[PDB]
């Protein structure tokens, strides 16, 4: 696909006392890290969170609906989806080609006009 990263002094406090907004996919780092892992729920809250992902496979959940499964905020709900994602996919193996195979799956290209 397409992606980009950079480092600047204005990733933290840039605009944090003028305007607020909400988007379905922007940024991937809160503190110089690719989202830190979090598991801070009550016993019943943890079971609601778990039984949802265990039924729908961490791939059909939404911060809107997860906000309403647990009676939380969208900002809590979206935090889980950003840190806890590949843990619920597949990680029980010792060879993956280090995300650098590019054979018999994505045998395609793109161009500029």
């Amino acid at each position: 696909g397409s992606h980009m990263a950079s480092m600047d002094p204005l990733d933290k406090i840039i605009n944090d006392i003028k305007k607020e907004a909400n988007d379905s996919g922007v940024t991937l780092a809160p503190l110089s890290v690719p989202k830190p892992k979090l598991e801070e729920l009550s016993e019943q809250q943890k079971i609601i969170l778990a039984e949802y992902i265990a039924e729908v496979g961490l791939q059909n959940i939404t911060a809107i609906t997860l906000s309403k499964k647990l009676n939380i905020t969208v900002e809590k709900a979206k935090n889980y989806i950003k840190n806890s994602n590949r843990l619920g996919r597949t990680n029980n193996l010792k060879t993956i080609g280090i995300l650098q195979e590019e054979v018999s799956s994505m045998e395609a290209k793109s161009m500029t006009w």
